[PDB]
């Protein structure tokens, strides 16, 4: 099996507002140019180890390219230690050792020999989080990345995307940040109303007999906790793919059978992703 691994651009907010170039003068407040300080760090490190001006990526594998139009965040393990690498020339991803090994073992580093990789520095998911990327064909213009205590360095790359909508262990997640269950969202320092509460999931996939936030309704209506998330996974990634029609993004109105490969293909042509493959 093929791994399909997003890139998630971390926005570079200096590039914005050095292009931002080429109201509020009437006493009616708004927000003040927004900017995001882990950004800022982590290009400041990757800087101070001669990057130059390059395009920075996180990657997170996904084996459900149609659900991509739904995302509200992703999700990295606090405690994870990531790498800054390079791919090929201008074009920096931070990934797991274990996704950047398994990537040099098919030639996908900047013309190194076999098996080498292009290391940077090392980036700790501390420095990831609450971080802010461009997410690939979700209509919001940035997401910011969540803690996720499960997640396993040793599976993908150690970042995983998250469409609340249609997996139920991303929505349970998503809901325990929002209504901050057992403080879990002052631990990791998170603003709820502005990393979350704008992020709402999205009416991606109508699955016939359940309806459109059919994790969201499933989840609610069985009031959710381990063994209901596997059953209900269960119905979501096989209901979906046999029965789910696209509700949202470039191929509404097909199947999610017959559009799965052509949302792959898209991705492809953007630019927008990186297929691999693992044991």
């Amino acid at each position: 099996q093929e791994y399909i691994g997003i890139k998630l651009e971390l926005i570079n907010y200096t590039t914005l507002l050095e292009e931002q170039r080429e109201a509020e003068k009437l006493n009616i407040k708004l927000p003040r140019f927004y900017s995001n300080p882990k950004n800022k760090a982590i290009f400041d490190q990757l800087w101070e180890n001669q990057v130059d001006n390059a395009k920075v990526y996180l990657l997170a594998a996904t084996l459900r390219p149609e659900t991509m139009v739904g995302q509200t965040n992703c999700w990295v393990l606090p405690t994870g230690r990531y790498g800054a690498y390079y791919i090929n020339k201008d074009e920096v991803i931070i990934v797991s050792e274990h996704a950047a090994v398994n990537m040099a073992h098919q030639g996908l580093n900047n013309n190194k020999p076999f098996g080498e990789l292009d290391f940077i520095s090392e980036i700790s998911g501390s420095d990831l989080l609450l971080a802010t990327v461009r997410a690939p064909l979700s209509p919001y213009e940035q997401i910011f990345v969540l803690p996720l205590e499960t997640i396993k360095m040793d599976k993908g790359t150690g970042i995983v995307t998250s469409v609340p909508s249609d997996a139920p262990d991303d929505y349970a997640c998503y809901k325990d940040i929002l209504e901050n269950r057992n403080g879990i969202a002052e631990k990791y320092g998170v603003d709820v109303g502005l990393m979350l509460e704008p992020y709402s999931p999205l009416p991606i996939i109508e699955i016939p007999d359940i309806g459109t936030l059919s994790a969201v309704r499933l989840c609610e209506e069985s009031n959710v906790d381990r063994a209901k998330l596997t059953q209900i996974k269960e119905i979501c990634y096989t209901k979906g793919f046999y029965t789910g029609i696209m509700k949202m993004g470039p191929f509404a109105g097909q199947s999610v059978k017959d559009c799965k490969q052509s949302c792959r293909d898209l991705l492809v042509q953007n630019n927008q992703c990186i297929v691999y493959s693992e044991p």
